[PDB]
């Protein structure tokens, strides 16, 4: 009668149980709300094709414990010095430059999808002299060329970091980062 589901963000996976009879749509809505995103800004997939969400698991044949990929064309940039980044949204405002005292607003996950830190939890945007050395390199080097208005999500090995040592009661060492960060003023 019912049917165990796994959505997968390629770091996070969340399971849901629903009735083979329902349509996916309360499943998609329910993965988009922890995210605090609109539905209609993912894209489901279930065995490549997407999910449309009229559509039930019966409908499509799905199996207990199946798995369905989510997604938002997409640009990954990797730099010389290991540093990924991918602009999500293009700024077209001005461009941050090294010297500036530029200010974001960001959300910080380990790489299986468990959030650390947030500027949005407390809505309090965060400032800081672009090049200073006041963040982690993978800071200073990421957010050279964004453009106010954009979000550009970094993935920093850990050596552009917090290294070996980690940071006290949260973030292991040796651990990848990944950033979402806006670019609110240069
Ligand atoms: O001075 C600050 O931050 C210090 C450097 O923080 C950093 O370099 C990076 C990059 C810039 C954004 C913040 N992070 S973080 O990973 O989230 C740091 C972090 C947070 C939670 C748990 C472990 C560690 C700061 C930040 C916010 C308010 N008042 C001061
Ligand atoms: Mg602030």
């Amino acid at each position: 009668t019912h049917i165990n589901l796994k959505v997968s963000d390629g770091s996070s996976e969340i399971f849901f149980k629903i009735k083979k009879t329902t349509p996916l749509r309360r499943l998609m809505e329910a993965f988009a709300k922890r995210q605090g995103k609109e539905m209609d800004s993912l894209r489901f997939l279930y065995d490549g094709i997407r999910i449309q969400a009229d559509q039930t698991p019966e409908d499509l044949d799905m199996e207990d414990n199946d798995i369905i990929e989510a997604h938002r064309g997409s640009t990954v940039v990797t730099t010389e010095s290991g540093l990924k980044y991918e602009d999500l949204t293009e700024g077209s405002g001005a461009e941050a430059r090294a010297g500036q005292t530029v200010s974001v607003h960001y959300t910080g996950w380990l790489t299986d999808g468990q959030k650390f830190d947030s500027s949005k939890d407390r809505n309090d945007p965060f400032a800081f002299v672009l090049g200073g050395g006041m963040v982690i390199k993978g800071w200073d080097e990421g957010v050279q060329g964004m453009k106010v208005g954009g979000v550009r999500r970094l993935t920093i090995p850990p050596q552009l970091g917090y290294g070996a040592r980690g940071a006290g009661g949260v973030i292991p060492p040796n651990a990848t980062l990944v950033f979402e960060v806006e670019l609110l003023d240069v």
